[PDB]
């Protein structure tokens, strides 16, 4: 139609209106206003006969192309749509009450997918290109936006936004969804309580952040909780909780304070709990050392399907950091620094099950030795598909953290539910 | 409600007045005096009426917010406040004798708490900002100051002002809380001044530091004296007395001076005692040369929940060195180098106790041996909630560091309280 030419004439003709950094750093409000008079300005030249209402949506097209999410913009102000998936600049899928449909919306070409890419990405400091094609983040709104670039996606850039959901979950959702019997929920707030070292691990998408979340209710309230998180999603009720945020690097890759330099800095921040948002770096030893010395009941979320697996991986990271620790004192550390192990997974049918809660109890050699207090144990599926299991405790009477629910007075709580379901 | 809208008006007639750039290097006492005029005019004008003590109050209260620190200027001159902690402008915490407390001391806004976090910061020759939003520092005052600006610290930016206590505890206020019995305070006594190689590990919140502080009221005042230490909190009486600090890194990565340098510099002062604030690296090593290689009678912290735990964790920061020590090799020199290791814990109640005076009497069997001199014995909470024990000595007559005691002419106070605790 006119409009289609009459938006790439307009465009052409701005192209040159100002440099591509002009209006990237100018204010938003003086962009568009520019905008919308250079759009009015090229019309009234070409005597693009359009309504009030049509030139407007022009400009608000306009906009959005030069410094917005393009043909984004619809889909993402809805409420209704969760998922935003973009198979090319030619294919839009949206998930709407929880079914996946095709849009007409379809962008005008793959280049300007990779630009709207490239834009969104680097809304956090990262960027997606032939050097770099895979590129996962969180938006500072919550959503989560995953990028595939040409040479990987051969159909074209492959973008997924998975919009955020302000929703939180409580203990009693918890146990009410059947992801961890009553008797685990006593038991796991004794292990908040009691200032328990935790260590959150789980498999992506599996909840970990969900169940850190609703963990850290267990926290007194006088404790001084001190936060560490790349993106702000945790949403303690505690009084005296600290909210910090990773910055990432710059464009020009200055000013990066990686969670390591965060947690060094809480050290010598006087909190009585330090919760790791999740443990994606060297940052692991260091938090281990607040585990270790003092700050008792530090927490952090971590990605792993098994508290082994878990294990592994807390090793190697700390490998990974560049200390010259042996193998055998990293395992020690991880030994005397973590109490209890929670596993959060997502079962085949979709669900979400606290599969186990192993504590460390000590090492042997190369390997550390750890008992599971409570696993779930699959029976089968539904006649509707879905899976069944049921929570059951191993049956051991006095776990290692004992002692501190002891300390606390949560002896006599942790004693009647870990063995009230066997 | 008056008073502060008057406040509020005669700070803004102020500033509408007054030009900052003038205040920002002008005299203290000129300026205030300025100050005062001007507040003084502007009620007049302002039709601002209170007692001579109030405006005398509100002029100064504006001077600080102009000049001073601000609404937190108070709590920084009261003694008993310990430790300060502000997290978003809104929400003021102080220690009271250990306890955490809210306070109704509220910023006007974050912003105005970032001009005084830049105040505070200004003062030891630093500088704090988006820039650079973590900073470490110590006043001249010995008061510890942590300051998080607002990019990272998500609320708004967070300052933990750790000051430093002047009203030490003495032995003879731990004998007052029962915490060691007379009894121990004379083999504690006699432990101190013979110039054991000892180690004071405890659990969190314990009580090590101030276990040591009080150590090192028994030292011969002519030895020469030199304590590590990060934080800076030891306070000694001795004239003889040298006090050294850490360096953290820059964000940058340069400048570090880790406890490990400063104790192998103070290997080449010909200290007669070196007191590790508190070991939590690979420092232990040297500290454990300069305790056998001369330098007899030195100290040092731990976060240890037991001796044998304190004396695996030595052995572990030993290892994470680096070094190509086994461990044999590192346990006979633990072995060799310490002598008396002093494990204080606190309480369910949470009353601090010196729950243990060991000995490292050897190595057997590849493990090794200790002996404890005093032990603490519980007998169950009262019908309080108070825990009841008592200070039991083993009764050993001839402990290994004995001719120490001997070797100084207190082996009779040795033997007298080792005894008579029986
Ligand atoms: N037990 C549960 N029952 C139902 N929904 C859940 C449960 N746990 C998490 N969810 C929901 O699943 C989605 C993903 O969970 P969550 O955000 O906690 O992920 P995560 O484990 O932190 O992920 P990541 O590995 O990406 O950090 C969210 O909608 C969360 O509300
Ligand atoms: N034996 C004791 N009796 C009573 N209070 C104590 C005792 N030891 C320490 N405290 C208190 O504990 C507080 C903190 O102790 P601290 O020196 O931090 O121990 P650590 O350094 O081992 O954590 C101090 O303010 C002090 O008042
Ligand atoms: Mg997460
Ligand atoms: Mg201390």
């Amino acid at each position: 139609d006119y409009y289609h030419a009459t938006k790439t004439t307009i465009f052409n003709a701005l192209l040159n209106t100002i440099d591509l950094s002009q209006l990237a750093q100018l204010d938003l409000k003086q962009a568009g206003e520019e905008i919308r008079d250079i759009v009015a300005e090229l019309v009234a030249i070409k005597n693009v006969s359009m309504s009030v209402a049509e030139q407007e949506h022009l400009v608000q097209d306009i906009i959005n192309d030069v410094l917005g999410y393009g043909p984004l913009e619809p889909l993402l102000a809805r409420d209704d749509i969760a998922d935003i998936m973009v198979n090319g600049a030619h294919r839009v899928f949206i998930e709407v009450g929880g079914k996946v449909q095709l849009t007409n919306v379809r962008f005008r070409d793959n280049l300007q997918l990779m630009n709207i890419c490239q834009r969104i990405v680097s809304q956090v400091g990262r960027r997606v290109d032939e050097s770099s094609p895979i590129c996962d983040a969180r938006l500072p709104d919550g959503s989560r936006v995953n990028v595939i670039a040409p040479p990987l996606a051969l159909d074209g850039p492959t973008l997924t936004i998975r919009k955020f959901k302000k929703d939180k979950l409580t203990m009693k959702n918890l146990v009410e969804f059947a992801s961890i019997s009553p008797e685990g929920a006593r038991v796991l707030g004794v292990i908040g309580a009691c200032r328990c070292n935790l260590v959150i691990s789980g498999g992506t998408g599996s909840g970990k952040t969900t169940l850190l979340n609703t963990m850290t209710a267990f926290i007194d309230p006088t404790e001084r909780v001190v936060t560490c998180e790349d993106a702000a999603e945790l949403q303690l009720q505690q009084p005296h909780v600290v909210r910090l945020e990773t910055r990432p690097p710059n464009l020009e890759g200055s000013g990066a304070v990686t969670m390591r330099d965060l947690v060094k800095n809480c050290l010598r921040m006087r909190p009585e709990r330090i919760i790791v948002g999740e443990v994606r770096g060297p940052e692991a030893f260091d938090l281990l050392q607040a585990m270790n010395t003092g700050h008792d009941g530090s927490m952090g979320t971590l990605h792993a399907n098994s508290p082994r697996e878990a294990i592994s991986r807390i090793e190697s990271m700390i490998t990974m950091g560049g200390y010259g620790l042996p193998s055998k004192t990293i395992k020690e550390m991880i030994v005397g620094s973590v109490d209890v192990i929670i596993q959060a997974a997502r079962l085949r049918d979709g669900s979400r099950r606290i599969t186990h809660i192993t504590e460390v109890v000590g090492l042997e050699g190369d390997v550390i030795v750890t008992q599971d207090l409570f696993v779930y144990e699959i029976t089968g599926e539904d006649e509707h598909g879905k899976v069944v299991g049921k929570h059951r405790s191993t049956g051991i009477a006095r776990p290692r953290f004992w002692d501190r629910a002891r300390y606390y007075g949560l002896e006599r709580e942790l004693a009647e539910a870990l063995d009230a379901a066997e």
